[PDB]
């Protein structure tokens, strides 16, 4: 019941990898401390390969058996459509890996004769052959973090071909059977300001409110081959097509059960019997099966009163407190049946009596006050990983824009007003490319923005009171301001300087880039103005901007 086998091949690069911080002439500018700077590399993965290489041990009781029967119950009454050729090509990102059968996502997306023939005959191949494993790639990702080193990221994906397939035959479920199985518990159905009303809307619910998130230690290796059984069982409950029966079937059998790594070299690695983390149902599967180990070890635990918020492996539990010594007893016997679940925790959870204190998504709740000087919540976090990339990418162009996914998440918080916008705002200002769209990613969904529509998209996620909050937490303050010691980042009094000089250079430009200097630098100058709903907010269509989590899942939207 090994979660991987090796056979000693290493994991490979297809591309030469870069380790220290990328310096340029704007570098100094926003981080000092260059050398706290890293990112990720091939060179780590043998280490990563050891940490997720565990044997798994899996004892199923009737709560978990009694949620489950509750879980299919609701998934029954879903109705999901097979999509066509077509429609999961488009889905396809521009710059998505090209299939290792001469074509790429460009010929995906235009269709191309080739492009349609291969797919149209993996999928055959897949109402056929529904025992075969399906090959897949195994890559260390290249990612940046502050150091005090991680070793890379694992990530496992099948060919073009089969991520197309994938989406034909369950994009219509897994952006649909989650919130109807798990119902407000389903945290990718919320934006940033939904999920913190969620929160606190759910606190307020309880006369004794207690709450902790729970992380599970590598949990794409924690899911067994039972579990991703299990998902097909909750998957084939809807109201399907015959044939979308058969594909799902097949996909399970062959690609998310398991089946053979291969590196970027031809080489075989070795064979995964765990989740795969780059295929469309990774977000899904472990969404689903997370809440339904974590619904049963409530019970387990007998909790009261317990709502629960889950995110793929990130779960969050809001109950009624039965009192300090009788939280923590509960909390350990939760522990205890997620692990007997195949779910163990990296870290020990902790029962938290104070919103502000749960951290969930590396993300938590916390308070500042609008132009009426009410008090407001919002969702922030700790600004070190966000702004360590947002170096990396002031010297480095990257497939993902992680500075615009993070002001479009965090545009409430004092961290990303006040340096991100700040910061490339000029930047971009420099090289005239502010009606340049950008990719960054937005639940794992990659979307194509145009920084020009930022405070119409604000407006929309967050509201007005984004562009004017102020007074934030003591808290949130120091967490900032030591983030900010650590990287060596200018002080506030340098910011708001250079956000006046980019604010009115935006003015002058007019049209949406007079738009973006008032409303997104409005705290900078002394004499704020009004502000506004914004006219052409309402034309921008976010529908499927906070469905659903695709975390992995090679989805791709055009603004
Ligand atoms: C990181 C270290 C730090 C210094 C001061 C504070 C706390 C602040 S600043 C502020 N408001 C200003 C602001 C500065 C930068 C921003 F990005 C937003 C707001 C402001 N001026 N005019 N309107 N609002 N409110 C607080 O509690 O944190």
């Amino acid at each position: 019941h090994h979660s991987y086998t090796w056979t000693g091949a290493l994991i490979t690069p297809c591309a030469a990898e870069e380790s220290k911080l990328p310096i340029n002439a704007l570098s100094n500018s926003l981080l000092r401390h260059h050398n706290m700077v890293y990112a990720t590399t091939s060179r780590s993965a043998g280490l990563r390969q050891k940490k997720v290489t565990f044997d798994r041990l899996q004892v199923l009781d009737d709560h978990y058996r009694d949620v489950l029967k509750e879980m299919k119950a609701k998934a029954s009454t879903v109705k999901a459509k097979l999509l066509s050729v077509e429609e999961a090509c488009k889905l396809t990102p521009p710059h998505s890996a090209k299939s290792k059968f001469g074509y790429g996502a460009k010929d995906v997306r235009n269709l191309s004769s080739k492009a349609v023939n291969h797919i149209h005959s993996v999928w055959k191949d897949l109402l056929e052959d529904t025992v075969t494993p399906i090959d897949t790639t195994i890559m260390a990702k290249n990612e940046v973090f502050c150091v005090q080193r991680k070793p890379a990221r694992l990530i496992v994906f099948p060919d073009l071909g089969v991520r197309v397939c994938e989406k034909m035959a369950l994009y219509d479920v897994v952006s649909t059977l989650p919130q109807v199985v798990m119902g407000s518990s389903y945290g990718f159905q919320y934006s940033p300001g939904q999920r913190v009303e969620f929160l606190v809307n759910t606190w307020k619910s309880k006369k004794n409110p207690m709450g902790f998130s729970y992380d599970t230690r590598c949990f794409d290796s924690t899911v067994t081959e039972n579990d991703i059984r299990v998902e097909e069982s909750i998957y084939q409950c809807c109201d399907l097509a015959p044939e979308a029966r058969q594909a799902i079937k097949s996909l399970t059998e062959r690609l998310y059960i398991g089946g053979p790594l291969t590196n970027s070299k031809g080489q075989n690695c070795g064979y995964r019997r765990c989740r795969a983390s780059g295929v469309l149902t990774t977000s899904c599967g472990n969404t689903l099966t997370c809440y339904l180990k974590a619904s049963a070890a409530c019970r387990a635990a007998k909790l009261q009163d317990c709502t629960m918020l889950v995110n793929g492996d990130d779960l969050v539990v809001i109950c009624e407190s039965a009192g300090v010594q009788e939280d923590a007893a509960s909390l350990r016997a939760f522990t205890e049946a997620m692990t007997r679940y195949s779910a163990p925790p990296g870290d020990p959870p902790q029962p938290e009596y104070d919103l502000e204190l749960i951290t969930s998504c590396s993300s938590n709740v916390s308070v500042a006050h609008d132009a009426s000087g009410k008090r407001v919540y919002y969702l922030t976090r700790d600004p070190t990983t966000p702004l360590a990339r947002a170096a990396w990418e002031t010297a480095r162009h990257t497939p993902v824009n992680s500075w615009l996914g993070n002001i479009i998440m965090y545009a409430p918080t004092l961290w990303a007003r006040m340096i991100l916008m700040t910061h490339f705002f000029s930047i971009l200002l420099a090289q005239e490319q502010l009606e340049k769209a950008l990719d960054c990613q937005i639940y794992g969904a990659c979307y194509s923005i145009e920084p020009l529509d930022l405070p119409q998209i604000i407006e929309r996620l967050h509201g007005l009171s984004a562009f004017s909050l102020h007074s934030y937490s003591p808290g949130e303050i120091n967490r900032v301001a030591s983030c900010l010691r650590k990287l060596g980042v200018p002080p506030l009094r340098v910011w708001r300087h250079r956000a006046r000089s980019v604010r009115a250079r935006l003015l002058s430009q007019g049209g949406r880039a007079a738009t973006c200097g008032k409303y997104l630098f409005n705290w900078a100058v002394k004499t704020k103005l009004k502000l506004t709903p914004i006219p052409a907010a309402s034309q921008l269509d976010l529908s499927g901007w906070f469905v659903a989590g695709y975390s992995g899942g090679d989805i791709y939207h055009s603004l």
